[PDB]
């Protein structure tokens, strides 16, 4: 099925377009081109700074009458800088207003990680550690809960959260809303069992990121694994005439993972739409588990004294 059942009753697209790193020239094309060829859920974020561009494609595509808005899956996140309580409904509308939307699919929490407001999305101190908020996540949850009371938001969610921050939502003393998504970084060398079966036994969905490795990732080192050029997932999709890219796709989404894929190139949007036709066998689902390496692209050093760094726990 090309969707999944969100906890909320709502269901979402289990291939969406990325957007970070997509520059702000080159993304309204690139979103245009996604919805042209299939793409019914792209996936933003007010700190990729390019929400404005992609809203422009969007906008166009509704007015083109391309597809009903009720079709479409539109995804964006609540920065650091504004987790604190007075500041979440505002963030939220800012972010409606760049995407020229009057509701988003679904808002997720970033990153458990609260930062001082401020225009600046890393504010440091003169030693350069990032400065953080007092607010607690659960208070930043509860105007979550609130966005989706008002109707600017159909379901909310989080992202990066460790399974022990998962529980505390869930634990959360009157929660009104369980998170119906947690976004977190999923691909053959950071495979994630655990915290995905955490998730889904608690029925939350799971949307893996940078399945392919994030290979533009400003922090790129030359030595780096690369999973497009890993020759066992090559041989593995020489097995299927697919591309490297379309079982790096495919693989999330036979273990009932969301997956995010990013390209502005139109043939890559093209090709990783085409990932419906074939199915990798157990034995290959299990053969590309096992290249995990707990290899992360996403993390920053900034943040890691941040009480609630998520990623010094085991999951
Ligand atoms: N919640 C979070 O904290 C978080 C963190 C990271 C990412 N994300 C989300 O997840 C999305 C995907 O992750 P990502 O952007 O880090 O990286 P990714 O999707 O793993 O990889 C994107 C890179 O792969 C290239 N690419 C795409 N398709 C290709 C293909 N078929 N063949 C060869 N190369 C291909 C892209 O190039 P071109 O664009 O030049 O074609 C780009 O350099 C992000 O854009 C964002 O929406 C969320
Ligand atoms: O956050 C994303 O979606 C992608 O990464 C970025 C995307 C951006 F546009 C800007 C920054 C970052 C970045 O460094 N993220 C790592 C991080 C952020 C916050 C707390 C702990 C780690």
């Amino acid at each position: 099925a090309s969707r999944i059942l969100l906890n909320n009753g709502a269901k979402m697209p289990i291939l969406g377009l990325g957007t970070w790193k997509s520059p702000p020239g080159q993304v309204t094309e690139a979103v245009k081109v996604a919805i042209d060829v299939g793409y019914r859920h792209i996936d933003c974020a007010h700190v990729y700074q390019n929400e404005n561009e992609v809203g422009v494609a969007i906008q166009e595509k509704l007015r083109e009458q391309v597809v009903k808005r009720e079709e479409l899956f539109i995804v964006s996140k609540l920065w650091c800088t504004y987790h604190e309580k007075g500041l979440v409904k505002g963030a939220c509308q800012k972010t409606l207003s760049d995407l020229k939307l009057d509701y988003l699919d679904l808002y997720l929490i970033h990153w458990p990680t609260g930062f001082k407001p401020g225009k600046e999305f890393f504010p440091l101190d003169e030693s350069g550690n990032v400065v953080p908020s007092d607010t607690n996540i659960l208070d930043t949850w509860a105007a979550m809960e609130e966005l989706v009371d008002e109707g600017l938001v159909k379901a909310i969610g989080i992202s990066n959260f460790n399974h022990l921050q998962v529980e505390m939502i869930l634990n959360k003393p009157g929660l009104k809303y369980k998170p119906a998504v947690n976004q977190i970084e999923c691909h053959p060398y950071l495979t994630q069992e655990k915290l995905i079966q955490y998730c889904q036994s608690k029925g939350i969905v799971v949307t893996a990121y940078s399945p392919l490795g994030s290979p533009d990732r400003p922090w790129a080192k030359p030595e780096d694994p690369s999973l497009l050029e890993d020759p066992r997932i090559k041989a593995i999709a020489a097995k299927h005439n697919k591309t490297t890219a379309q079982v790096l796709i495919r693989f999330p989404m036979q273990r009932n993972l969301v997956v995010i894929p990013k390209s502005v190139t139109p043939e890559r949007i093209a090709e990783n739409f085409k990932v419906f036709d074939f199915e990798l066998s157990s034995q290959d689902m299990t053969t590309l588990l096992s290249y995990n390496r707990n290899w992360r692209v996403c993390a920053l050093l900034s943040c890691t004294s941040h009480k609630d760094y998520p990623f010094h726990e085991e999951f």
